């Protein structure tokens, strides 16, 4: 959806790129919004403790906040690559359509693109693509990844030593399960490996991951 | 923007073209929305003239509406091809992707789809896309395709018959401009053709359409 939210902390974010100082008439002036809707929008934001305004009235994104500015700015910029390297619109509109498809992209449509684009270094605007790592360029815990519609998958972490529960670690040995491996998973939960099924105990969906 | 009224023009497009009668309930039940809810958005529509609550209780897209809905459902479908045939998206998720990306995808994106997909006929759920004429597969008026910005465009259509000043139809012939002929805009309006310049009266302007 076209957050708001979205949009202001997409705007901090470029601000802090350019190397300006983020104080809300800065933003409003950009988003070309008023003073007193901006002031107001940064209140509720602030309430979400998404970015806190220092003694300096400048505007902190808080970590939360920045990880969000971050996945918008990289939507917005891997839309920017697919309009202008794959459908080919025009330079001078691949922006004002990029602000709108950032809010609209799932990450699902994110990883592919990573897939088909030739370079995503860059947008085309020279900026660089912030939270690739996000996108494969540690993982989705099973648990929800959990679909219950079987899907191969590959482990990128088992996290054994977080691991109280210790029965089925020759379990995951003996299906060749391991770091790396492409399982398939359904689901408690159930991840097969050649034949061999390991339904997973509670401790082990929340810790083992496969993205 | 994930305009609601897209979403409920759609609707009752699916509806008529699956054969079902667009009733309000029915749409309610799709849309995942209250029936309270949806009445009350028909009411809002139907002031709008956008569509019609007949005797039977069954709505009746007027042809705006109608017009509306067609567009959507063309962007809608063309973003389905573009999710499965360019960026390989999960066949699953497809449609809730495109149920998104039908409120923000332009008119000028959706005419640059249909020169980069192989085929345009059929969603991938064959489904036909419909309205693929506004999209030339008559025209722009040269005052609203008026970019201040010089764009070599085409003649679709000169409208001699319905002009009362006939001052600069031999300008034209001079020009070497006719239907067919790509010229230059750079909006009072001025159009070039090898270096030669016609400088537009309103009359002109608001019937010759680049496309």
């Amino acid at each position: 959806l076209v957050d708001t939210t979205e949009m202001y902390l997409r705007t901090i974010y470029e601000l802090e790129e350019e190397g300006v100082t983020p104080l809300r008439a800065r933003i409003a002036e950009r988003l070309e919004q008023s003073g007193p809707t901006v002031s107001q929008t940064v209140a509720r934001m602030e309430r979400d403790g998404l970015v806190v305004v220092a003694s300096d009235r400048s505007l902190q994104m808080t970590p939360t906040g920045r990880t969000l500015a971050t996945a918008v700015m990289r939507k917005h910029r891997l839309a920017e690559r697919l309009l202008t390297d794959i459908i080919g619109l025009d330079i001078n509109k691949v922006h004002d359509e990029a602000s709108r498809w950032e809010h609209v992209m799932s990450d699902e449509v994110e990883r592919r693109l990573v897939k088909v684009l030739k370079d995503v270094s860059r947008s085309p605007f020279g900026n660089p693509i912030p939270g690739l790592d996000e996108l494969g360029v540690p993982g989705t815990r099973v648990i929800d990844a959990a679909t219950s519609m079987p899907r191969k998958v590959r482990i990128v972490q088992i996290n054994e030593i977080f691991q109280v529960e210790t029965d089925q670690f020759t379990q995951l040995l003996d299906a060749d399960i391991r770091v790396g491996s492409e399982v398939e998973i359904v689901d408690h939960i159930t991840l097969s490996h050649n034949g061999k099924d390991v339904e997973l105990l509670d401790d082990l969906a929340h810790t083992i991951r496969i993205e």
